[PDB]
């Protein structure tokens, strides 16, 4: 299994959530984060500001999934979250060593 | 060392926080997230809704710990956070490559 | 590439954000978390409390970066976020398997 961390623009969330619902995905956790850098009209991180803020609110999605379906998920996320403009974000895939369902105390083969 | 990411039901947090306090754990960070899918009365993710929301607020706990004690922590979390009902969540263990204490600039053996 | 997760004291954020801006870093996501344990005047996690809270609000920064520059980032973070007091936090570096830019559907060599 692999973990996917996609930090997308907050308004794509539904289109993405729905698209993954179609590809057989169940279970998703969304974190609201502060995005820094890579924004329209700007070409500077930090910037100082004083009265202005330097962040663009973002949405981080997290999902662990089998290796086989990894490419469907990334291919689908890129499809539903991409605008072709600055600020689209990235997808990072990490390797999970173990995954246990709390309700049963039962583990999943982290190698599938 | 290994990292444990448990997304539990928000009301189990204390029972878990306390139980890990007993097993020698120090240091924990809690993130409040939006949980999607696997909920009572529902059998659909996304769902559309319109006026209804589709998420159940969750609590994500994060802790890095030695390999030896990994199983005590998961065994303890399952014990304190499990309700035997739908929505209990999962525990994911990841491998940490490096861990540095900011205060000293001192590193820990990430292989213990 | 490697992922850096630094949970610092919330007031160091700017000094850190700026320092990384100088070292060539672009892109950062900040999550506001609840920090548990390791606090001045306290020597107990959980504590029970009743009317008191047991957490200290923290700031989690996340950045994926090339392997070569990993040590500049950790060395810089320790420099800008360290107070030499209790509660400074840690930096954890994880290995990223894949990183895709959503806007182009283009991947980066996760091995650099």
């Amino acid at each position: 299994m692999k973990k996917i961390d996609a930090i997308i623009k907050p308004f794509k969330l539904d289109d993405v959530r729905e698209a993954l619902a179609e590809v057989g995905i169940t279970g998703m956790t969304v974190t609201e984060v502060k995005g820094f850098g890579r924004q329209k009209g700007h070409t500077e991180l930090y910037r100082g500001a004083e009265y202005m803020v330097d962040f663009l609110p973002k949405v981080k999605i997290e999902i662990v999934v089998p290796d086989d379906i990894v490419d469907t998920c990334v291919d689908t996320i890129i499809r539903t979250a991409q605008t072709g403009k600055i600020g689209d974000g990235k997808i990072f895939v990490f390797d999970v060593a173990r995954v246990i369902r709390i309700r049963t105390g039962e583990e999943d083969d982290a190698a599938i």
